[PDB]
């Protein structure tokens, strides 16, 4: 089996993406962060606090023929940003882009924390990282791609963002149209539960490649590319007015600059990040500071290649007995 479906940016900034998800007996279809960075599917549901819902499509278990109550299953989860939510679990069917499983973990929100209740576009997040990192406690469930990777004609799923513009989540296929030359695999550890690779290195702008391994994830539910602070600083070193700001929460820059691009390295290949991918526009409405979209994992105990990286990119999620992450232009 294959699933292919479009996943498309919240809004004007590519803050993040959603993909619709069906889900249960009549289909509910729920609009979901996909996220490779963490192993929950939950949703806003018919038990969410209801001061706790502004806008959200919600999942209601009790209209779904295929729902069932996980009896004793509770779950809790909080996110890099700082953001959390919390509840039960049913197992239902759940379809993405075609491809069907039956008796997933579908974990209901009873609380979700402000960020998403401000946020109406996302119904719910699904987790595309390794299951080891899924919260259900007393009994730890599977994401949806483990519960789908024996059916799978191939146990891959790819992640095709788009700048500014829909793109796609295929799952069991690498579509062969969707990328320029060829596909470049590096090493995988899942000693975290992330997808969790390193980087060969790095340039700024027409800049000389540096030799430099940087460990990171690559996680498509975060939005920015948080790397060490010497390459940071080295990307903004560039860009005139570019400083560091306390008071906002990371570099800045001019909203009347020109910025330049940003390579990294996989093995002996280069992906380049376009300049206007790393712009964020104004801080506030209005004003001529300029968000970055590269910024410093000082004290995030992590490098995150976030969907700046990722959009400029065709990315293979091989979920094979050894994984691997793969890489093609696009």
């Amino acid at each position: 089996s294959t699933g292919s479906a479009t996943t498309t940016p919240i809004d004007s900034l590519d803050d993040a993406y959603i993909t619709p998800v069906q889900i249960g007996t009549p289909a509910q279809t729920l609009n979901l962060d996909f996220d490779t960075g963490s192993s929950d599917l939950w949703v806003f549901s018919s038990e969410t606090t209801a001061s706790e819902v502004d806008g959200q499509t919600i999942y209601t278990p009790s209209k779904s023929t295929t729902a069932k109550l996980l009896s004793g299953a509770t779950w809790s989860i909080s996110y890099g940003d700082g953001s959390s939510s919390s509840g039960d679990v049913y197992t239902d069917t759940v379809s993405v882009g075609g491809l069907t499983v039956t008796g997933q973990a579908v974990e209901s929100a009873k609380k979700v924390s402000s960020s998403f209740t401000e946020d109406s576009t996302i119904d719910g997040l699904l987790g595309l990282a390794f299951s080891t990192l899924n919260t259900v406690s007393p009994t730890q469930q599977k994401t949806f791609f483990d519960n789908a990777k024996a059916s799978l004609d191939s146990p891959v799923f790819t992640a095709d963002l788009g700048y500014h513009a829909p793109g796609t989540y295929n799952f069991g296929f690498i579509d062969t149209t969707a990328y320029t030359g060829s596909i470049t695999y590096t090493a995988v550890s899942t000693k975290q539960g992330f997808w969790e690779w390193t980087s060969t290195g790095y340039a700024v702008g027409s800049g000389t490649f540096k030799s430099t391994s940087i460990d990171g994830i690559a996680d498509t539910g975060t939005t920015l590319l948080y790397l060490p602070a010497t390459v940071v600083s080295a990307y903004w070193a560039q860009v005139s007015g570019a400083k560091s700001s306390s008071s906002v929460g990371g570099y800045v820059f001019p909203c009347s600059a020109t910025l330049p691009s940003f390579t990294f390295g996989v093995g002996s290949a280069r992906i380049v990040i376009p300049g206007d991918y790393i712009d964020f526009g104004p801080i506030s409405t209005g004003s001529s500071s300029c968000f970055g979209g590269i910024q410093s994992s000082a004290g995030i105990g992590i490098n995150i290649f976030g969907d700046v990286a990722l959009k400029a990119a065709f990315v293979v999620f091989n979920g094979a007995t050894t994984p691997t992450l793969g890489f093609a232009s696009k």
